[PDB]
RNA sequence: GGGUGCUAAGAUUAAUCAGGAUGUUUUUGUACUCGAAAGAAGCUACAAAGAUAAGGCUUCAUGCCGAAAUC
DNA sequence: GCTTCTTTATCCTGATTAATCTTAGCAC
DNA sequence: AAAGAAGC
């Protein structure tokens, strides 16, 4: 090509390694690590989950706001201030079934029913009220001992049952009350039972939201998943065709038929021979690949035909125009009256839409007015439901338009698609990623593109841009072993489905009716087959009759919880009874089994799992690992995204170096080659630091021009002492506001004297959720040994503390530690609060004075006698000032929670008044000059004035509000400090704990902000502006 | 040998929507403790009602936005 | 003031669209 | 991982 320099890229989810070198000389021209922690984009799972949770709560709250207006307009209640909140609504929901209720009694019964409306895929009040009476509790997920055994209940009931009940209640009230109109009953049942459709989403005509049906643009779709249909591989503004469309069925077969080799004089079929094979299968009612190959065996010996698509086992495959044949079995319609485009569109709607309303609305809106009658669409919706397996197979990679350009050529040429398409025929990173919905893959892509752009303008274009790719070379033996594993996987499902059918019907296939609204049945049945038809936490057998007809009773548990592992694979999944998944909670089977009331023992499972031959190896490893794993310790999704991001860029480059015709070669390397060259070559990848990314990339760049002094020189320059300390680093700064603001925990406070306090102080409460776990007793003892007066029971109920709790710690085992409280309960059941008659309630939790309230967010109810707070408030940015008078620096701290939505405007901002506020509390003189703002991962040089010493750090935040001008810093060259690292004299060693927290408000110290381009070229930025930037 | 295209499967995962049951905390009621009661205490449990990222929107409702990306 | 060290909410049900790797069968 | 009060 033009010049002599080859760039290498090692693209990851949070880093892209960079490296340039002369193909000829072997000199290394540039080395670089670009870092942008993926942790922030994977947070979007946190982001979706909370957004959806916010909508369920909003609508549950609105369900009772809606019921308020219903009650006013009916004239039943106007004044909602004297409504009592201490009646028993569950007793009124059973009383109103036969006897009259007060208008306010009725409001209480309906309001309570609306707050828990049940699932929707003896009335419940009666069952609830009797759980209240015999067990003293209704809600949640609790244990009950019956006839010697322990069972588990939950407050889950079907919405249809709440509907039946409310209908009976309001009807008998209608006997007694004349204001209970039929419209009142109807509109309440809408509030009660009303659900939005999954293909509509949020909003209404007035409330436009681009999350749902009624868009901000003014358009209102029929199905919000229509706009997510992929686009054509070649005509990129055309949507793709349904796999059940005619155009797709014709193209698929045609391309199949031109891919076989026949004994004909051409070795390939003719235009005429094709046309009646199409005509043959299109008019034959029964059809499969075998019957088809039996017929061109007639149209010419079947075993002499070659080139057919193969099955996992080997039972050859070919297209059959299956969708068209079974559509032709419609009676109210004919599948032949319709031209090409009205059958392709019928496939579009029947593929996308899955329910009556979605189908019925699409046909009206996208077919001419008189194209279908009520009985005709009646059959189509029954036809679609009876054939969800055919219309759930998705969408072709091609649009209809492109296939129309190809289809006649496939009739004519005997060429297959590819040879047909060939015969006829800087990068904008934002447009490249405009329609990729994976913020992790999308970000690593833009980071990689933005690097090559900057690499060209500082170095001109390249001869080669090399990209490491996570792909596999395999020889014959490995390959066979893959498809045997892939075969055993499909064999296992069919074996499971067959065993499911025999034990349900006796027949060998299961009716389609069972899979409606339970599309996941196949995988559940597969798990059910792996587990020997047994729930591995309770030990009860699971019968497909319950699994299909009472499918509520079961849930698919993540063995090692997703909160901790993020393992969504089949090996991290079992099918268990619902109540056992719930009690297991966020725990492994090991952590949870023996603690569960309605469950096996862990030894009985340790038995069954290895006595079992159906369970996977990986699945057994997960079911039994005694590892106290948790959320804060030191996955597959990361590999998916590396390949996705690496591929997207690689293709986006070779497209760029073709269409604009610069012809920079674009090559590729695998990890198996680089990782072993690293072993064969010298480079020793060092510990826990970002240097290895730049070296990874250079090894990538070298692996290409390896077909060749210079081979020597390059590896010399690589393994040299003066190399690792010459690598440059550039981090992506995070300036985004309105991130997660604090911890989720809602903390109570009390006034008390603790330790060396003789004036009352405000204390934040903690709570031991369950004293009967060892983690609960462990926490108990730490507090007990340090200060028993911390437990509020010690202070406000000393009878229980010294007459009930203290004796237990005397008379119970404690040891392999064990929990004395749990032993007691194995004896007497739940520790009861002290009383004279044995009357007291049970004890599960103990709250304690924890720490003094410091920095917080105030969420105190107007109700409350004590403040309620959120804590661990997260920072946004730090504004650095200097004060000429004192000579010292003054660092202000901004947090996400300091910005808010301004009421009148709706804008998200901080006002100058409150900003100038934070200025005074932080110790910043009003007559000091702003200098530069610091955001996350901005770099800083901290220069010592006393000595000549200086050091470069990267910023994390302004830390510890009480200690003014205190900031926490992270290293320039790696992720974290180990602890005790030497710094400049004035700052001293970083704390041995690991966190570098230092106050920068001293007298002899110079600090400058530093920026880098994405290549690691830094430039000092001593002053930024006159005033802090606050534009919103 | 890499790259890529059509198809089918196997294995992973991403985006988005509709829902359930909790958990946290406030207040009240009841039980428990104290008091002769009224009550007190706010521990401990159940229930209900309110709040549930701080906080906002307008179109009064199957109402809408608020933890990603934009650097 | 400087360092240490405790602390940190979740389990599911139903659905659609998309991507990546790996086997296959054809092909520039 | 990092907030920030506890601890000295
Ligand atoms: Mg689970
Ligand atoms: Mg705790
Ligand atoms: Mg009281
Ligand atoms: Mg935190
Ligand atoms: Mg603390």
């Amino acid at each position: 090509m033009g010049s002599d320099l080859v760039l290498g890229l090692d693209i990851g989810i949070g880093s892209v390694g960079v490296g340039i070198l002369n193909k000829v000389t072997g000199e290394i021209i540039h080395k670089n690590s670009r870092i942008f922690p993926a942790a922030q984009a994977e947070n979007n799972l946190v982001r979706r989950t909370n957004r959806q949770g916010r909508r369920l709560a909003r609508r549950k709250k609105h369900r009772r706001v809606r019921l308020n207006r219903l009650f006013e307009e009916s004239g039943l209640i106007t004044d909602f201030t004297k409504i009592s909140i201490n009646l028993n609504p569950y007793q009124l929901r059973v009383k109103g079934l036969t006897d009259e209720l007060s208008n306010e009694e009725l409001f209480i019964a309906l309001k309570n029913m609306v707050k828990h409306r049940g699932i929707s895929y003896k009335t419940p009040g009666q069952i609830q009220l009797e759980r209240y009476q015999t067990y003293g509790q209704l809600r949640g997920d609790f244990t009950v001992e019956k006839d010697g055994k322990k069972h588990r209940l939950i407050n889950v009931f079907p919405t249809s049952a709440y509907r039946s009940e409310a209908l009976r209640i309001l009807q008998t009230q209608q006997e007694f009350n004349p204001q209970i109109t039929d419209e009142f009953i109807n509109r309440y049942l809408e509030i009660l039972t009303g659900k939005r459709k999954y293909y509509h989403g949020p909003g209404n005509e007035k409330s436009r939201t681009d999350y749902g049906r009624y868009r901000t643009s003014g358009e209102t779709l029929d199905n919000i998943f229509g706009i997510l249909i992929g686009k054509c591989t070649f005509y990129p503004d055309e949507f793709r065709a349904a796999k059940a469309s005619y155009t797709a069925q014709e193209f698929n077969l045609l391309n199949d038929l031109n891919n076989l080799t026949v004994p004909t004089e051409t070795k390939k079929l003719s235009k005429e021979q094709k046309n009646q094979i199409i005509n043959y299968v299109k008019n034959e009612k029964a059809m499969g690949p075998a019957k088809l190959f039996k017929y061109i065996a007639k149209l010419l010996d079947v075993a002499d035909i070659k080139g057919y698509r193969i099955d996992k086992s080997g039972k050859a495959e070919i297209h059959t125009f299956e969708a068209y044949r079974k559509m032709k079995t419609l009676e109210t319609l004919d599948i032949e009256q319709m031209d090409r485009e009205t059958l392709d569109k019928l496939a579009y709607v029947l593929t996308l839409n899955t329910e009556r309303e979605g189908i019925q609305e699409a046909l009206e809106h996208e077919f001419a007015d008189g194209s279908f009658s009520q009985k005709q669409v009646d059959e189509l919706v029954q036809f679609r439901k009876a054939n969800s397996s055919i219309f759930g197979k998705g969408w072709h990679n091609f649009s209809v338009k492109l296939m129309m350009e190809l289809i006649p050529e496939l009739y004519e040429t005997s060429e297959e698609q590819m040879t047909i398409l060939t015969r006829l025929g800087y990068i904008d990173e934002k447009l490249l990623t405009e329609e990729i919905y994976n913020p992790v893959v999308a970000k690593s892509v833009r980071q990689a593109i933005k690097i090559v752009n900057a690499a060209i303008k500082e170095y001109g274009d390249f001869d080669n841009i090399v990209i490491e790719m996570a792909r596999e070379t395999n020889e014959d033996d490995e390959k066979k072993a893959i498809q045997k594993i892939q075969k055993a996987n499909k064999d296992e499902k069919d074996a499971a489905m067959l065993k499911a059918a025999n034990q349900y019907n006796g027949k060998a296939e299961l009716p389609h009716s069972v899979f409606h609204g339970h599309k996941q049945l196949a995988t559940k049945i597969r798990l059910w087959h792996q587990q020997g038809e047994r729930c591995l936490y309770t030990g009860k057998t699971i019968s497909i009759h319950d699994l299909i007809n009472n499918s509520n009773q079961f849930e698919v548990d993540a063995i090692l919880p997703l909160s901790i592992t993020f393992d969504d694979s089949l090996a991290n999944k079992v099918l268990v009874y619902a109540t056992a998944n719930q009690e297991k909670g966020q725990r492994t089977p090991y952590q949870a089994l023996d603690s569960m009331d309605d469950a096996w023992s862990f030894r009985e499972l340790k038995a069954f799992v290895r006595e079992s031959k159906t369970l996977s190896n990986k699945k057994k490893e997960y079911l039994l690992t005694e590892e106290d794993i948790s959320k804060f310790d030191v996955i597959e999704r990361n590999l998916v995204d590396t390949r996705y991001a690496s591929r997207v860029v690689l293709n986006a480059l070779q497209e760029h170096f073709r269409a604009h015709k610069i012809d920079t070669k674009v090559s590729v390397v695998r990890g198996q080659f680089t990782s072993q060259l690293r072993r064969h070559w010298g480079i020793e990848k060092t510990r826990d630091t970002y240097h290895h990314h730049a070296v990874d990339a250079l090894i990538i760049a070298a692996s290409s021009q390896l077909n060749l002094a210079p081979y020597q020189h390059f590896v010399d320059t690589l393994k040299s002492k003066e190399f690792e300390d010459s690598i440059l680093f550039s981090y992506q700064v995070d300036s985004k506001f309105n991130r997660k603001i604090s911890d989720a925990t809602i903390y109570a406070t009390r006034q008390a004297k603790v330790g060396k306090d003789k004036a009352d102080e405000t204390y934040v409460l903690g709570k031991i959720k369950d004293i009967y776990t060892q983690d609960g007793y462990d926490a108990f003892m730490k507090i007990y040994k340090k200060d028993k007066s911390k437990f509020l029971m010690y202070r406000h109920d000393p009878q229980t503390f010294e007459k009930v709790i203290e004796p237990i710690l005397e008379n119970y085992p404690n040891k392999v530690p064990c929990n004395p409280f749990l032993k007691y309960k194995e004896e007497h059941g739940y520790i009861r609060k002290y009383s004279k008659k044995g009357n007291g309630p049970e004890i599960k939790s103990l709250k304690y004075y924890d720490s003094k309230l410091g920095n917080h967010i105030d969420i105190t109810p107007k109700d409350s006698n004590n403040k309620v707070v959120l804590q661990s408030v997260s920072p946004w940015r730090a504004d650095v000032y200097f004060n000429k008078t004192t000579g010292k620096y003054e660092i202000l701290g901004l947090k996400y929670a300091d910005l808010q939505f301004e009421k009148g405007t709706g804008t998200y901002k901080i006002s100058q008044e409150k900003y100038n506020d934070i200025k005074k509390k932080e110790g910043v003189d009003s007559d000091s000059e702003f200098k530069f703002t610091l955001y996350k991962n901005d770099l800083l040089l901290v220069k010592d004035t006393e000595t000549k010493e200086q050091q470069l750090f990267r910023f994390l935040s302004r830390t510890m509000p009480k200690q003014k001008h205190y900031v926490e810093l992270k290293p320039y060259d790696k992720q974290k400090f180990e602890g005790g690292e030497a710094l400049i004299k004035v700052l001293g060693n970083v704390a041995n704990s690991g966190q570098c927290k230092k106050g920068l408000g001293k007298s002899n110290i110079s600090i400058y902000k530093v920026r880098t381009d994405v290549l690691g070229n830094q430039h000092i930025i001593k002053n930024e502006g006159d005033k802090p930037k606050l534009d919103f």
